[PDB]
């Protein structure tokens, strides 16, 4: 006795989570971050640089708190007798942490660092930050650690979900929905930043994390398949909810600083 | 700010590890389950049943708990800031008990079912309590469910490890060391179950579970006493290095009168 919903009060859970990602304007001609990707004409290296700090502290967090929370899910499966079905879909949870603890999909390993260096909020702070930061005043470098609010709100939001048996799930839901606009606006955004009239990033090889992203996206028991009862689904649309809009409003955050 | 202890602070850690491990009598000398395993000469299915359900349950907890530690350590560092030689050393966590989950090294990943059946308490349950099940009465099926004491102290230990933070270094450092030779064991023991005149595991292929492991848990042991990448490597203060050690002798001692009691059922 532990079983996943039914497939149809599952399917009814996927479309009201859909809905609240629409409703947190997520979609890719929604969100002032993808927009305004495409929009700047150039990006300045402070700009560039204090997005980079504070994406390089969201995705060290999603990554440890996602983790997290699977954890939570796997103290109560050890004292449990979860079916198959929702062993296959906290597997999945597994698999797809490991992209970026590990860099587990073979489109990962075929590019990232071996070892700690390819963990992904390191390969980015190598990558990404490090040039960038030569760019920039140690004033300017210190300044970007102090991370926004609506950056910090989202960094508590991930905290609280890595008590949650239901995290995991919730986090992958809505990050996988939006890591491909992510990556892309990267793309562009780093395709923009000049410092001397020459751009910092002037070799194909230096975009290798953010074009492996992208890769991946396009290529790739979903998250719902662990919800084992109605009130469980109440709260993981719930979740899905809150955490949607601080996603929303921290990549507003990148946009706000990529204009005015 | 955060980062193990220094070389030689470790492998001193290492050793007093390794000492313990010897007190507690989980070498494969002094162990009541490797010797039963290698001396008796024929096992009852309700006795070789009774043995996988247990293995069964304990296997489940030890993957389990060990994954909520790794997620405890993960909560930690999603606050704190880990320098890259700790983050290596959580690979190897992530890595190693991933195998259990999903079959990654290749020795499983050739013979392992795919998908869940290939979680190995599943994969043991499938194929080591399934086939003994056939062979005796509900009532024994009944009462193999119903763990006995030094095995629910045990899996009461994992379930405190489970919100420890140095929990799944404990439990992976402990066991990927004797885990070689519980899975020898179950090879001779499961070769000497008998059921009417003949061995209910015949077929090579009805140790899948047991031979992968033979092959697999040599690489796992080397894995976790890795100086660079291994359980010890988790240590970031002196204090938290006494607590470790605390932590495995209570667990190396709960594992050892666990598997004493595989031997007495063994045995009579
Ligand atoms: C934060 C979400 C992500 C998809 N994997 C990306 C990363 O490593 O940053
Ligand atoms: C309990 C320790 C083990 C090494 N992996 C084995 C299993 O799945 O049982
Ligand atoms: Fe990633
Ligand atoms: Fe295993
Ligand atoms: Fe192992």
């Amino acid at each position: 006795p532990l079983s996943p919903l039914p497939a149809v009060a599952r399917a009814e859970l996927d479309a009201r989570t859909e809905r609240e990602i629409d409703r947190a304007r997520l979609r890719r001609a929604d969100n002032g971050f993808f927009r305004s990707a495409r929009d700047v004409e150039s990006v300045s290296p402070a700009d560039g640089h204090a997005v980079a700090v504070w994406w390089r502290q969201m995705t060290k967090a999603f990554m440890f708190t996602t983790l997290a929370g699977l954890g939570a899910l796997a103290r109560d499966y050890a004292r449990r007798d979860a079916d198959r079905e929702l062993l296959g879909a906290f597997q999945t949870v597994y698999q797809v942490i490991g992209d970026d603890l590990d860099n587990a999909a073979p489109e990962f390993s075929a590019v990232a660092p071996t070892g700690p260096a390819g963990i992904h909020y390191v390969w980015w702070d190598d990558t990404i930050v490090a040039p960038l930061a030569a760019h920039v005043t140690e004033a300017d470098r210190r300044a970007a650690e102090e991370l926004p609010a609506p950056v910090r709100e989202l960094l508590a939001a991930m905290d609280r979900l890595a008590a949650e048996p239901l995290g995991s799930a919730v986090q992958l839901r809505v990050v996988e929905t939006i890591a491909l606009d992510i990556a892309v606006g990267f793309r562009r955004v780093y395709g923009k930043v000049l410092a001397g009239g020459e751009p910092v990033f002037g070799e194909k090889d230096q975009f290798a994390w953010i074009d492996a992203h992208i890769k991946a996206e396009t290529v790739h028991t979903g998250m719902t398949g662990l919800v084992t009862d109605a009130e469980r689904g109440e709260e993981f649309v719930r979740l899905v909810e809150e955490y949607a809009g601080l996603w929303s409003a921290a990549l507003e955050c990148f946009g706000d600083r990529l204009t005015g």
